[PDB]
């Protein structure tokens, strides 16, 4: 009847978009969006494609507060998300690079099926639609390879109108070759190491970002079997009662803006994609968790997954500034460098710490999950992160340098692989009391020493030629505060002070064999249920190189192919 749809995608954000508009294809399907924010086709600092920042704190941030942190300093960080059509697409940076290629096919070599370079390949290409760059911003540096990049894509990518070259891009160009990273055209294509001026999530024909429901879903809403609801919570799932033991998936349960607390239904499948804060929470409020939460927040177990929630990676986030004899300007440029090009000759004695350090990072994990993930298996999950840093020479860092405002240069910089691992739990079993969320930054050792070590190296471009001629100084931290031959721990102490979240959390719903513990299979399916997906951030079983939408939209519009494929037979 009159709730009645199809599909039901929770979460009208990044990944949700996608599956809507694609399941939303097939005329005779009917697909219901639930949203819990709204439109902000008309907010302007979403819409400002030079408004990244203005719209933190607002009504559109989730904003939400970790634990005390136990292993940096005690201090609770913010963790921010997008709430709003469009998701955390709206108030991200808007940078589009994707993952080594290398480091997606871990994922079956881990045991998922179907997952690889060359499987997600064409899924990344379907969703892009790049715009090559104007004479001005060849000139300041941008490029592309036609090969790796779509012209048919929902989601328009290219540079700002405003991008011009100037002194410090220039000198940074040139000051890469005596750091000993190369300038690579794209870094979308499966390798990422390099200096490169990367693309935008951008739409160059009106000058305003391009998040995921100007991409998706604004262009599509036409479609009369394509539903939203907007300012529309879904609180859990409720399932068919009869005795399949096996969960059938019946609906979701909502509140709308104006108080009313009812049901949809689905006919055929309920996907999961409210990010990787909060799909897990809305799996444990449907009884799908671990058994000892649940009862004690007073909800029935219905499936025992006792690793929802568990399994969480994020990377932290620090900022370095110096200062020119005069105005600084031109490009922002990323550099991704690897292991042996951060620690140089001291590369072989940092790999081997590390090595050595191994099976006591996963002994020490296993108490985080309560004992649900055994030593044994995160010893081959960090082997396999391991074998990727050092074996195969993966990007270890992101560091971003731009104009800072007049004489300033600024840079940003992140370890891209922290061994890390921490989970995200529901406090109660009502869904507007908040989680209890903890990532457990800087826990294990590599984790702070590989971002000191970023550190170190930053300071060193700049103290580097040509670029050491345009800069006066550096002003933060500055060597007053950490001297020029200062110590890992005197960089640790000070990073730790001063980080933030990088926003990138994944892992909370994995896409692993279920033994190991993973949450979804490798169609994304939730392990014990018929018709239930995971269809976000929440499924990277690892983190990966670059920043998250653009493997995220490649991940949905795969999914979304599995979900069509699966259905043309029940
Ligand atoms: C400040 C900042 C900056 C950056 C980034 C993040 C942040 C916070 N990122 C990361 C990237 O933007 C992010 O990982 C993805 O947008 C996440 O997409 P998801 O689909 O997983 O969740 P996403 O958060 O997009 O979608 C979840 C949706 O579910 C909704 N929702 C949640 N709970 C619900 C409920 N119970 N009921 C109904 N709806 C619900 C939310 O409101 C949201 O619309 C980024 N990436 C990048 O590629 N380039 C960049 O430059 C940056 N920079």
């Amino acid at each position: 009847n009159t709730t009645t749809y199809d599909y039901i995608v929770v979460g009208g954000g990044t990944s949700g978009l996608v599956v809507a508009n694609r399941l939303s294809e097939n005329p005779d399907v009917s697909v219901l969006l639930l949203e819990a924010g709204a439109s902000v086709f008309n907010n302007p600092d979403v819409t400002n494609a030079n408004g990244y920042g203005l719209a933190f704190g607002s009504a559109i941030d989730w904003q939400y507060q970790s634990i005390n942190q136990s292993y940096a300093g005690g201090k609770q960080q913010v963790l921010r998300a997008g709430k709003a059509l469009g998701g955390t697409s709206t108030i991200n940076g808007m940078a589009y690079t994707r993952a080594e290629d290398v480091q997606i096919d871990v994922w079956q070599k881990l045991g998922n099926e179907g997952w690889t370079w060359k499987d997600l390949l064409p899924y990344y290409l379907k969703s892009e639609n790049l715009t090559a760059p104007t004479s001005s911003q060849v000139a300041a540096g941008a490029a592309y390879n036609p090969a790796v990049n779509g012209k048919e894509g929902p989601l328009k990518v290219g540079w700002s109108g405003s991008l011009a070259s100037g002194n410090l891009s220039v000198a940074l160009n040139r000051t890469f070759q005596a750091a000993g990273v190369p300038w690579v055209e794209d870094v979308n294509g499966g390798k990422m190491r390099g200096f490169n001026i990367y693309p935008s999530t951008l739409d160059v024909d009106l000058n305003v970002r391009e998040d995921a429901a100007r991409a998706y879903y604004f262009p599509y809403d036409d479609r009369k079997n394509l539903h939203l609801l907007e300012n529309t919570t879904a609180n859990r799932l409720f399932w068919k009662n009869g005795s399949a033991e096996e969960a059938i998936a019946d609906g979701v349960e909502i509140t709308s803006a104006d108080g009313k607390v009812t049901r949809v239904h689905a006919k055929k499948e309920v996907i999961i994609s409210a990010g990787a804060l909060r799909s897990p929470l809305i799996l444990e409020l449907s009884g799908v968790g671990n058994p000892t939460i649940l009862k004690k927040n007073n909800i029935t177990p219905r499936v025992d997954l006792p690793t929802v929630g568990e399994n969480l990676q994020d990377q932290f986030n620090n900022g370095m500034a110096g200062e020119g004899y005069g105005v600084l300007a031109g490009a922002s440029t990323v550099t991704y460098p690897s292991i042996s090009d951060v620690f140089g000759n001291e590369t072989d004695s940092i790999v081997a710490s590390l090595r050595s350090q191994l099976s006591d990072y996963a002994a020490a994990t296993v108490k985080v999950s309560n004992g649900h993930m055994k030593q044994e298996d995160l010893e081959r999950l960090y082997q396999l992160q391991f074998d990727l840093i050092v074996k195969d020479k993966v990007p270890i860092a992101e560091i971003l340098f731009h104009p800072g405002g007049g004489n300033a240069v600024s840079s940003e910089f992140w370890g891209l692989l922290p061994f890390a691992r921490g989970n995200i739990h529901i406090s109660s079993n009502d869904p507007t009391a908040p989680a209890a969320i903890n990532p457990n930054y800087f826990m294990f050792e590599w984790d702070g020493k590989s971002q000191a070590g970023i550190a170190k190296y930053i300071r060193k471009i700049l103290r580097s030629a040509p670029l050491n001629k345009l800069i006066a100084k550096e002003t933060k931290p500055g060597l007053s505060e950490i001297p020029a031959t200062a110590a890992d721990e005197k960089w640790v102490e000070w990073l730790k002070a001063n980080y933030r979240s990088n926003f990138h959390p994944v892992g909370t719903a994995a896409m692993m064999p279920r033994s190991i513990g993973g949450v979804v299979d490798n169609r994304l399916r939730v392990y014990g249920t018929s018709n239930v997906r995971v269809v976000d951030a929440s499924v990277l079983p690892f983190q990966v190189c670059g920043h998250l939408v653009s493997t995220l939209y490649a991940v949905a519009e795969r999914a979304s192919d599995l979900i069509k494929e699966d259905a043309k037979s029940a």
